[PDB]
């Protein structure tokens, strides 16, 4: 809570309403505390393109369309016309016109939600169509969080299976957790924790051997892989060129280069995506109906998204990756120069590095010392840099490199030294499920506190 | 229909190169001077809730101050949790949270029916621990929002629906008589979106105390009015914290507050109840994660503008704003009223459903929308709403809606077999089968989404 001595705190309304000016003038002074963290590119992910001119760019599509309320297609067809065309050219992105030209689906909140309709949709596909009606779920323990929010929502058993020697899903044990109560299995593409894609192809004749679903998280690698794949990196199919692959969630709002808000869940066939719509038909509020869990929702930014990709194009992306990928190429033959460090997997770009020597969350904590904001992993510990159009600008990964270098050899010289975040991330590694649900419910309350 | 179909150029697939931001930027500026009007001049039942372009223009520079901010990263933007944190107390204390003692709680949501599914699942997991109940039910009126249909069908709790009296208030001897040892809530609205009128939240909190369960007070559209016009002298019963028995309310910013959409509040009467909303996930090998509502990344800056939103009124501006909109509603209720074959649905303040036992009520409202209206058509019984806001306050708005009302009736009456335009739409909606609208709204949707 940095501004709590700085600006008044707001418990209750005003008596009088305050002036705009007052209140842009603390809304700006708080912009350019917070700004050249992620402008100069010290967070790991976090902020996705970070340019000036396609901000501004972005912002004034917000402008134009920030009445806009998709709930009524008929006072905003302009957002009707942006979600639908969003989801077209994401859908040929990812490989559509293989499916036969079936592929559909909709505009998300984020790749969460995303998440959470598709686990949705094969709980209730399945219990219509196959009478299934105690769920199950297999994805690998990598996979995001997200699927455990979704089993616990929509009361669907989830089950985690091991990794091989590559952090990649073991895919034999995932065929070992199919029952006859499985519903869909899925793949990351990549992970977010070690960024690493699974075998997308074994998993989607898993799946279709088996009649269930296959969900491929891409919501990380939709807007990298398809370009990755055209200069010529290692990727194999994980879309629907893929016969098994039933629905994939892509993030316009990560690598798409949308403002925050927005993301994509398509599916092979319309019979699919029905079982996602919620229709009401009884209610005395008269026909009511939508295509996702929100009701009213912000039009503008399923604008931005639109925007983007229109400004981008092919060539955008294709240039943006290139940039990504040559940063995320140096940065990894920079970690694999700096003795005791170790890279997680064989990932593109986003690097997750651990230490069998050393404490490496007190080397994330001289990292976060020299400004970076990294991500702190557990299963095993490690710190993960997912690379952004912010760590191509000049000097970025060098300054990465160079702070990392010297961040180990303070631990080497000090390997009991463990100080500020480095003690949290150790106790959290080591601490039961149920105390670390307990002190972080207690860390949500703190962040909502008004003093 | 797709008003632009002919007029851009429609996108199935990227670009090969990005297009020009300042063409972009142009279609989208051409598509809202062509929507605006709608809007701006007062032709639409709620949808826009403020829309003067001063206080507009404000929050879009809100927004853009704030649009990189991703709340998923408290450490990043400070400045977001702070504005939620606020957002949420000062909602809180409007909402009688002082009366609690003290122990009120809560999150910002992304609108009116995540903050209704919230408090359901919560309802079902705090049950389901506290009450070894794992069959959860619900009891609501049958003029709750249909967001309690999505969440009962998401969570898997049972809900049922109770009737309305004469005054289209909930029946609380009908709520009584559907309480079984499996219900967790009932709940009441305030007002309902249907008819605007207030249930007995009274009596409501005061069964749901005698069987200690959850109630849950929908507020989405009433919470910003409903506390003012209460000080102004209109005839409000208590429908908040006041009641002990209150256990949740749920109220939108995005409405009544004048924020930006995207925006809505969750209030808990204690923390133990508000702890069963939150998700943490430990053993993730991406390490710690935890989220307060259904998104994992969120778009802070809408938080932002709702924050806004609120200082540059206070409770003078909302006090202010009320005043008008229920002037308003005097003046167009009295006009409903002089005209012989309409009637209003019960006694509402600022939401007023029309209705007539003599004429075709769905072709009155056909001729509206031939004069420019956008109302909403309700069935169970067959009416037409208007959800007066600030827009409807402008000089000579309401004076319109009266003039074209009178001329609707007089042509219904001279015609009552009249019926054109989306007339029949409704009537036929009003009698067909539920699996039938079903299958054709499923089609509705996918017809928004072609390109
Ligand atoms: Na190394």
């Amino acid at each position: 809570k940095p501004y709590r001595d700085r600006f008044p705190s707001h418990a209750r309304l005003p008596r009088a309403g305050l002036p705009r000016a007052e209140i842009l003038a603390e809304i700006a002074a708080m912009g350019a505390a917070e700004s050249p963290a992620w402008r100069d590119g010290y967070a790991s992910g976090a902020v996705y393109h970070g340019d000036e001119h396609h901000i501004a760019f972005l912002n004034e599509v917000y402008a134009l369309q920030s009445q806009s309320n998709p709930l009524h297609p008929d006072l905003w067809p302009s957002t009707a016309k942006f979600e639908a065309e969003v989801v077209a050219m994401t859908a040929h992105m990812l490989g559509g016109d293989a499916a036969g030209g079936t592929v559909c689906g909709t505009v998300t909140s984020g790749g969460t939600e995303s998440l959470l309709l598709a686990m949705k949709t094969y709980r209730d596909w399945a219990r219509a169509t196959k009478g299934i009606t105690a769920p199950e779920a297999v994805v690998p323990v990598s996979a995001h969080a997200a699927f455990d929010k979704a089993a616990q929502y929509f009361g669907i058993k989830l089950v985690r299976t091991p990794l091989d020697a590559d952090y990649r899903a073991d895919v034999a044990a995932m065929r070992e957790a199919i029952t006859p109560n499985t519903v869909v299995v899925a793949g990351s593409a990549p992970g977010y924790p070690h960024g690493v894609v699974d075998p997308i192809p074994e998993i989607a004749a898993l799946a279709a051997e088996h009649g269930i679903g296959c969900h491929v998280d891409a919501c990380l690698g939709g807007f990298i892989l398809p370009w990755a794949e055209r200069l010529g990196y290692p990727v194999p199919p994980f879309d629907f060129r893929l016969e098994g692959v039933t629905s994939v969630s892509a993030d316009t709002h990560k690598y798409g280069y949308g403002a925050k808000g927005t993301s994509v869940i398509l599916y092979r066939r319309p019979d699919l995506l029905h079982y996602q719509y919620f229709i009401a038909a009884d209610w005395p509020g008269g026909l009511y109906f939508s295509p996702t869990f929100a009701g009213s929702r912000p039009g503008a930014l399923s604008a931005t998204a639109w925007a983007a990709m229109l400004s981008l194009g092919e060539e955008g992306y294709l240039d943006a990756t290139r940039r990504i990928l040559q940063a995320a190429d140096r940065l990894k033959a920079g970690v694999r120069a700096i003795p005791s460090l170790k890279i997680l997997g064989d990932p593109l770009w986003v690097i997750a590095v651990a230490s069998d020597e050393l404490n490496i969350y007190q080397v994330m904590e001289e990292m976060a010392g020299r400004g970076w904001r990294l991500n702190g992993l557990h299963r095993p510990p490690a710190f993960h840099v997912a690379l952004t159009l912010r760590h191509t600008e000049p000097g970025v990964v060098d300054r990465f490199l160079a702070d990392l270098q010297d961040a180990v050899a303070q631990v080497r010289a000090h390997p009991e030294k463990a100080t500020g975040m480095a003690p949290v991330y150790g106790m959290a590694a080591a601490a039961p499920p149920e105390l670390v649900r307990q002190v972080l419910t207690g860390f949500i309350d703190l962040l909502y506190e008004v003093h």
